[PDB]
């Protein structure tokens, strides 16, 4: 569960990134 | 952006699973 | 815990409504 | 558009910070 949740902030962390993004291009 | 939101949602899609499991296992 | 996980699942379960939204809108 | 993007942002945002209370509280 514990390395399972880690992948799932990962991808959190990565969708912050990407959004922001999506923010800044439209 | 219209790629990079498919791939966001099929992360979210995933995360449903995998947060459903760990409720399912704790 | 339980009832975090489920908190957390019903806001991945809105964005994958929201995100489908914006993919059919852009 | 842009509004409902920072609203998703904000609840990935809050998820970080929850999972990782789990990983510790785990
Ligand atoms: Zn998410």
């Amino acid at each position: 569960i514990e390395e399972l949740l880690r992948k799932i902030i990962e991808d959190e962390v990565r969708h912050i990134a990407e959004l922001e993004d999506i923010e800044k291009w439209l």
